[PDB]
């Protein structure tokens, strides 16, 4: 209830009053003509927005009835490419984006995703461009807790000394000595521009002294020493009075890795963001993070400060460079509704205020708050669940239409392209084409796009398993195609190439061992889910030369379209009946799990035990690969509709023993019925099928507004 009249558009006070008071100030920008520029793009983009949605079901009606009048590769491929799902590959080209920062350009690292709505979140995630190395690996299974070294209320020498060591090994591989190792140092002078390090006997420089990167205190014993490898800088803190300096035999009381480069603040897939209020709450965090205010009872950090190796002195970034992830093309939200009270396309308000909102973070004052975000003047835009290259061209026209409302230079508002759609990969170089002067980052990952490849298969048979799918030809394919297709489009040195996130946040030594793939793999960047994890992730950057790697595959095209079409199906007899049992309740405790907290809590991404108690931090794409998946089981037969039941009503009880400690909770056994969450449970499996493109928001959506309100009274 109770909206400000616009034009068409009817505005939810909340949301009004948060611009004109909040957002606006300090932009320069006349209310008035804010709001009569959103009522027009508003009127003017909607028709378009609806027309694309409209031609996905219509492609996705068409390859359902393909399938159903039965594979031939050769015929299939034709098919797609009569229908217009499948367009002609462009000629090569290099993108033009202009006016990038160095973070996205140059370097490569770890990059950090965290949900909007979580200030205090958002704020560790602004701060982790700097993280402790001792902390992470003292903190985590990197270290076993073996011989003595488990840890405990109090602080584990045993356990320190172990930390030391793996660093101390780490600074060996990472900035090498001419001669000897990090582990025998005893002391860290500056000789004329020239880092020494004192050994027992003598003393070595770099064997690189091109690495020395600089210092703070005097030369002469400084209080830090600041070093250089893969664009990544590494800290040596020095302090023998500190406890863990005292017994160092160089005095060192830490080691400090630049880590997260860059962070995603998530309007999308990790919030619960059903109605006006909720968005509010997102876009003030924003402001806070832009304005460089925002804060917890506790500060976002300031630059840090050095000298370089021959004297001078300099100064380097303290916080990660913020995107923001807006929502995609499908959902409405009643924020604001036109005089017919239909809702207005969220979309198209994320750009609009996220965008007003990052103008603050171009400036430095006291209207716009202390903190700079983008020092080139770019904002930064992830755009999520694109299907095909117009879905592309649009979101870079409301980009140019937003610029004008905001009174921007045309394609400041930048685009992170977003490849988790099958309709998206496989016309990959075509939707970067259409961004090519707006576009800083193309990425991938494993819920959304598998989810779609299920439902976009749909009618074609049964899948294997979730497990299986990680293995799949079309995945492998597509996880090298989407290198390929940016290296081509010149991205080496112009533009990110990520890859997706590391689910296990309490396996961080599997994460260490496993995650080097990525940057092996080419990629200039990938999720992690904590400072934590970004801290450890940023040691694979330092054992791997990704500009190096990127560089050896260029012009090379190792995935074919017909590798990519590949649909995985299972075979024949897969799998024994103690299998597909376990694949359902895999699936359901997995919906329940996540359902639970997001519908009753407003929830989008936390530690969520498993099946097997193992903890998992996924956003609400793990609903669509999960829901489709057995909607697809459902859909062939493989198992009936008893089944299903059964299966969410014994994983329910087990999902609520789960969530014990946790006061809010509520429980869903044994009045099934009863509650919103079991029933937004079986919903999202027994209607996935009829879902468009498997998507879980509709549902989803529906069920927490039908939570809240019931909680109205
Ligand atoms: O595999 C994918 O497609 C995918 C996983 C994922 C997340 C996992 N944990 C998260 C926490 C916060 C925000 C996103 C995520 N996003 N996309
Ligand atoms: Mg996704």
């Amino acid at each position: 209830t109770d909206r400000v009249s616009v034009g068409n558009l009817r505005i939810a006070r909340v949301l009004y009053d948060f611009v004109n008071n909040e957002a606006l100030p300090g932009t320069d920008i006349d209310p008035d003509s804010f709001w009569a520029g959103v009522d027009k793009v508003v009127a003017d983009l909607t028709p378009q927005n609806q027309a694309l949605l409209n031609a996905r079901d219509e492609l996705q009606a068409q390859i359902d009835k393909w399938h159903r009048r039965r594979i031939d590769m050769d015929a299939y491929r034709q098919f797609l490419t009569e229908i217009g799902y499948l367009l002609p590959e462009p000629d090569d080209f290099t993108i033009t984006t202009s006016g990038v920062d160095a973070e996205i350009t140059t370097t490569a690292g770890p990059q950090l995703v965290v949900p909007v709505l979580n200030a205090r979140f958002a704020l560790n995630a602004a701060n982790a461009r700097w993280g402790s190395l001792y902390d992470a690996l003292y903190g985590t299974d990197v270290i076993p807790e073996t011989d003595g070294a488990e840890k405990g209320p109090t602080y584990n020498k045993v356990r320190g000394d172990k930390v030391i060591a793996y660093a101390r090994k780490f600074l060996d591989d990472s900035v090498p000595l001419s001669s000897g190792s990090f582990g025998d140092a005893t002391g860290f002078t500056v000789q004329d521009g020239q880092l020494v390090v004192a050994l027992p006997d003598k003393s070595t420089g770099l064997a690189n002294p091109g690495q020395f990167a600089g210092y703070t205190g005097a030369a002469e014993s400084p209080t830090s020493v600041l070093l250089i490898n893969h664009g990544l800088h590494i800290e040596i803190l020095i302090d023998p009075e500190s406890q863990v300096g005292t017994t160092d035999r160089a005095g060192v009381k830490d080691v400090i890795l630049e880590s997260a480069i860059t962070t995603i603040m998530d309007f999308e897939d990790s919030v619960a963001a059903v109605d006006a209020a909720d968005k509010v709450l997102g876009y003030r965090n924003w402001l806070g993070l832009n304005k460089g205010d925002l804060a917890a009872a506790r500060v976002l950090n300031r630059d840090r400060n050095y000298t370089a190796p021959g004297g001078g002195q300099f100064t380097l970034p303290g916080r990660s460079l913020m995107f923001v992830r807006n929502v995609g093309h499908l959902m409405t939200n009643d924020a604001i509704v036109d005089t017919d009270g239909s809702e207005v396309f969220e979309g198209i308000m994320d750009a609009l205020f996220t965008g007003l909102i990052a103008i603050h973070g171009l400036k430095a004052s006291d209207v716009n708050g202390p903190l700079i975000n983008s020092r080139t003047g770019s904002i930064y835009i992830v755009k999520p669940k694109m299907h095909g290259p117009a879905e592309v061209a649009f979101t870079c026209e409301l980009f140019s239409r937003v610029e004008d409302v905001l009174g921007l230079p045309q394609n400041t508002m930048k685009i992170g392209i977003m490849d988790e759609e099958r309709r998206t990969t496989v016309n990959l170089k075509a939707c970067i084409k259409a961004a090519a002067d707006r576009v800083v980052f193309i990425n991938t990952g494993f819920l959304d796009r598998t989810g779609d490849e299920i439902h976009t298969s749909m009618e074609a048979g049964p899948m294997v398993r979730k497990g299986t799918m990680k293995s799949q030809p079309w995945i492998l394919a597509y996880e090298d195609h989407n290198v390929d297709a940016g290296l081509a489009a010149g991205f080496s040195g112009r533009a990110q190439v990520g890859k997706g996130m590391w689910t296990m946040t309490e396996l961080m030594a599997d994460m260490v061992e496993t995650k080097i793939a990525q940057p092996r793999a080419g990629a200039s960047t990938a999720w992690v889910p904590s400072p934590t994890a970004a801290t450890l992730h940023a040691l694979h950057y330092h054992q791997v030369d990704v500009a190096a790697v990127q560089q050896g595959l260029a012009g090379k095209r190792r995935a074919t379209i017909e590798q990519l079409l590949t649909i995985p199906l299972a075979k024949e007899l897969a799998w024994a009946p103690d299998e597909i049992r376990e694949e359902v309740d895999n699936n359901c405790q997995s919906i329940l799990g996540y359902v639970v907290r997001w519908v009753d809590q407003g929830v989008g991404a936390s530690k969520v035990p498993d099946i097997h108690d193992v903890a998992l931090m996924e956003d609400r794409a793990t609903l669509r690969i999960s829901s489709q998946l057995l909607a697809n089981w459902l859909r062939h037969g493989v198992i009936t509709s008893a089944d299903v039941r059964a299966s969410l009503e014994r994983m329910a009880p087990l999902v609520d023993r789960q969530n014990a400690g946790d006061v809010a909770y509520r429980p869903m056994a044994p009045n099934f019925d009863d509650s919103i969450a079991f029933l937004a449970a079986q919903e999202l499996i027994l209607s996935g099928a009829q879902q468009p493109n498997g998507y879980t928001e509709p549902i989803l959506h529906r069920r927490r507004r039908e939570f809240k309100a019931r909680a109205a009274e």
